[PDB]
């Protein structure tokens, strides 16, 4: 019979060490599940922050493509501007190379009639010494008709 | 004692075998546990590297949109400089037209002064003409009479 009694002995071992085996395995198994748990955690944080930032991208972008439209209008305003300053320039320009032409013409005609004056008063004195000479004349030829019609009757 | 012995190497047999069971039950959980910590880790990775494109993309378009502003600034300053050049240029293109068209006006006041002068002159030189006329007919006229009255004072 010592058989059993060593059987036993035996068996009270080896399930002492089963009985460890599962205690370690519990405590192991109980820790795994914790660590994927907060790595799923993590992983679930992770997902919401690129989220957020994705949005916040996607507002970016929105904003660039109102910039982009505002710059369109910008470069178009700035043409037509450009434009009418050109034109406006250039009215400007032709407008003045005539008033330069007609400012000396001008000064010419005005050279010309004040000459024509001065043209005129001379013309008008010899006037005043040919009536003179004239009235002279006539004044003359008065008392020389008058002499000879005296003589003729003596 | 032998009954009593028999029934405890049962009972013993009895609780290995439970025991067998519940540390390949265990051990089963354990390796999937594992797995799953390592799925999920894998996965907080490639999370992170995305996270960190991204963010990266947004940083390249903050810096896009200071551009934007400081050239918006930019836009405004030449539109304005322009459109103060527009106006200063169209006042003088309106300023220049109309002074043509004065300048012209006095062009034809001059002429019609000048010309009508010029009558005034080719007149008088007419009547100067008939005066000098008249001055030669005196003269002659003067002369004859002059020569009768020597004539009667030798008669």
């Amino acid at each position: 019979m010592k058989q059993l009694e060593d059987k036993v002995e035996e068996l009270l071992s080896k399930n002492y060490h089963l009985e460890n085996e599962v205690a370690r395995l519990k405590k192991l198994l109980e820790r795994a599940e914790e660590r994927a748990e907060l790595s799923e955690g993590k992983s679930a944080e992770l997902e919401e922050e690129l989220k957020t930032v994705t949005n916040n991208l996607k507002s970016l972008e929105a904003q660039a493509e109102k910039y982009s439209q505002k710059e369109d209008k910008y470069e178009e305003e700035i043409k037509v501007l450009s434009d009418k300053l050109k034109e406006a320039e250039t009215r400007a320009e032709f407008a003045e190379r005539s008033v330069t032409k007609l400012e000396k013409s001008i000064d010419d005609l005005e050279d010309e009639l004040y000459a024509q004056k001065l043209k005129y008063k001379a013309i008008s004195e010899e006037m005043k010494q040919l009536e003179d000479k004239v009235e002279e004349l006539l004044s003359k030829n008065y008392h020389l008709e008058n002499e000879v019609a005296r003589l003729k009757k003596l």
